[PDB]
């Protein structure tokens, strides 16, 4: 009663669209038997070693659990705790005839709606897993973001530590994942795809991606996004800044050794409005200690105004220069070295930035760009699903009297997604690839 | 071609399930007309009542704005901001020939699984309009959870300012429904509904409703929730051992006194023994000054060490009650008075609670209270519509040869979370009803 790529069975749930007694093949019709063997080859290479490095960091946290468990460790540790689980997931399908078991149904058509009564638990069972340790995965990563931001505002005793905030980090990071995978079974959209191996939600409804998929993942890309930028804003002001407030100090030096060794009245003329000019370029800054500081503030007030006394020191010592009271000028500009040292000389405190959290600044940008390439893998497939089934419907009835599957999905895209997933897993284990844990499996190898 | 509730059209779009040239009336066939009038005159009535009296709240705080922009009022001035949009889009319904606009399509059928071509905007504007100032409303409720919860941890100068978290709360406040609405728009799931006047989401695919209705609102009960309750384990914390610690203080001078006026040993014995008792209770209790601080602290030591110190001077007061030394008891007795000063008059300090502050706990769990309703009344209707889907498939079927609707929604359950959600947006608007703009709008009456 059936064609390729439709298979019989008498069930009405298997049974395609108008079609009856007849649904389709389990195996993706859209792929051929090599397609399918290369890209499980593909998902078990990057499966395999993302799997086991990211056990590698996860049994690095739990060697050193006590001092791993203080921020921002702590948060690395479950971005490891879901890639290492989605791992799991997705090796799943090379057990010994479990891919089979996890994306066909009984009567070998594809594993579509789940989860239903008759079939089994593993394609729903690999779902949640996939989904739950992606959607907590990608919470995580917003808690590193904020902690990453939260960085440059404690930069003194406004000091409210990230240990306090570890309850509403494990509400958001679970509550979330818990609610979203729950819609998605209540709705029974859990669909099978043999060249993934797994089950995952929307896979046939494409428009239920969006909602499951691209919404959420979109939304850690805004508020992960809006905490990156909103830190790199605070880490180029305060490095720029210093440098800034620094290289003024240095030619206001520079200067004050050109008036202290002029042979003329001249030279101190010049090296004075240059001296003027970088005291205006130091005033119209921010001192990092002044940044979590408001720009009228009676602290920031005083900045300002030690510039003022500076520049009209400055002009009192220019008065002296234009004419030959040179002598009466290098005095005056001697002077000005006790005024630069009582309002400039406190605002060149360094303000070291935690190596700490420069590094967690880099392993945010870079689980944001993984995250941002998954976003748009996932949404590629979305915008051209509609195309993909109608493509396929009409190879059905093409077959059901030279047929061929013009659109498709694109391997390179699911590659490109499936690496940006993997390697995300691999970059998130290599914050423990440090001396201090080369020293933690030492002081364990014996103890 | 058609019979009841079918209706003659040629566009495909607008055809029924199987059946050509016909698609289903819009007027909701499970309604009778009279059904339907009383419907539009509960939210007429509902609707009119939020819309002018959180339109007065809206007026109070732009009034008054320099000083509403101060948590926790700028909380209370966009929930109010949220159900006034939410009353305009629920009041559309009633603008001369609206209704049909907003809810029937050109040829007469329902609006359904709208964004279309070829219809118009006014079913999609209703939408987003009613659906994000809900998503925003339900989110901004979760901020004053935060807010609520905040003002019990900062109980002295561990102060970090909502002010500073304000960039946050418009973060998520505006992102989620904003990705919300635009994930409903691209999967084309905007529906109309005679009887609600309104275009909204997964209303003919209810499935597309768990995602979209009931996990953001499940999501802000779970987040919203936790603050609610976390906060007033803190209120019933501090003033129950505020109470505790106080008549602990209360029976521990009481004895003093029954000890000061004994005529006798065996008073001065069982007085001394109901303090020892008093001071464990007491000693067993943490301040409301170290509520913030760890149950182990050197802070808290000095508290329960002082209570040993007590302890220990009345154990030595016992060693003089048993026998006949009632003068040297007493008098021992007295130089307790000193040890009760030292190491418990300290923690009798108030730690009183801003009325702002406890009165945001009242709004919290009514706004709480009403989101737990919309969301019980928008579940049901989600468990149910599979069955009202298919006895409203046999009324076609029957017609299409006595024929009834077997099921159908719950008229009482549509009101009781029209209810729920316009008595929200008047209850959080009596937020205003204060002396203070009695007075507000006493001193622009003239200015
Ligand atoms: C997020 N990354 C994705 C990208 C796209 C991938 N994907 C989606 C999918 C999987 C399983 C079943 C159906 C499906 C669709 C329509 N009716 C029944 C089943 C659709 C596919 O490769 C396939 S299989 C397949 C099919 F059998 C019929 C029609 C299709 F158009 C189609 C497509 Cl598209 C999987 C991996
Ligand atoms: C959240 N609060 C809700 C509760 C339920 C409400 N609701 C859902 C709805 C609205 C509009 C179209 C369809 C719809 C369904 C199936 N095919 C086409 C259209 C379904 C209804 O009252 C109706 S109308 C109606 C119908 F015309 C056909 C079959 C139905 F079963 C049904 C139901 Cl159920 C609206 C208000």
């Amino acid at each position: 009663q059936c064609e390729v790529p439709l298979v019989r069975t008498d069930n009405p749930k298997s049974w395609y669209e108008d079609v009856e007694g007849c649904g389709i093949q389990c195996q993706n019709p859209l792929f051929t038997e090599a397609e399918h063997q290369d890209m499980h080859s593909y998902i078990a290479a990057f499966g395999a070693v993302t799997g086991l490095c990211t056990l590698f960091t996860l049994a690095t946290f739990v060697a050193d659990w006590r001092n791993s468990n203080r921020y921002p460790a702590v948060i690395l540790f479950y971005v490891n705790a879901c890639f290492f689980v989605g791992s799991i997931g997705w090796l799943a399908q090379f057990m010994d005839g479990a891919r089979r078991e996890i994306v066909c149904r009984a009567d070998g058509t594809m594993r579509l709606g789940e989860p239903t009564s008759n079939e089994t638990l593993s394609c729903v069972i690999i779902f949640v897993i996939v989904y739950y340790a992606l959607m907590a995965g990608v919470v995580w990563f917003v808690v590193l973001t904020y902690a990453w931001h939260t960085s440059f505002k404690a930069l003194g005793t406004t000091y409210q530590p990230l240990s306090g905030k570890t309850s509403y980090f494990h509400l958001l990071t679970w509550s979330l994942p818990f609610v979203l995978t729950v819609a998605i079974l209540a709705v029974a959209q859990v669909d099978g795809d043999s060249v993934s191996g797994i089950c995952f939600v929307g896979y046939k409804n494409y428009r239920y991606r969006a909602g499951f998929v691209l919404a959420p993942i979109g939304l850690v890309l805004i508020v992960g996004g809006y905490f990156l930028i909103r830190g790199v804003m605070t880490l180029f002001s305060i490095k720029s800044n210093h440098a800034d407030l620094e290289d003024n100090w240095e030619t206001l030096n520079d200067n004050l050794k050109v008036i202290e060794k002029a042979d003329n009245a001249a030279q101190v003329k010049d090296a004075l409005t240059k001296m003027r000019a970088a005291a205006l370029d130091a005033q119209k800054a921010t001192p990092p200690k002044l940044e979590d500081k408001s720009p009228d503030s009676p602290e920031m007030k005083d900045f300002r105004h030690g510039f003022d006394i500076l520049v009209g020191q400055i002009d009192d010592a220019l008065k002296l220069a234009n004419e030959g009271k040179v002598k009466e000028a290098q005095a005056a500009a001697e002077q000005l070295k006790t005024t630069r040292n009582a309002y400039i000389q406190k605002y060149l405190a360094a303000s070291k930035i935690n190596e700490t959290m420069l590094r967690l600044g880099i392993f945010g940008f870079l689980a944001f760009g993984f995250v941002l390439i998954t976003f748009s893998c996932h949404f590629y497939d979305f915008f051209n699903q509609a195309e993909w089934e109608r493509s396929f419907r009409d190879y059905v009835l093409c077959q059901a009297n030279d047929c061929e599957i013009k659109n498709r999905p694109s391997l390179l895209v699911e590659k490109i997604n499936l690496f940006a997933m993997f390697g995300t897993g691999i970059a998130m284990s290599t914050w423990v690839w440090t001396k201090a844990t080369l020293l933690i499996w030492r002081r364990t190898w014996c103890r």
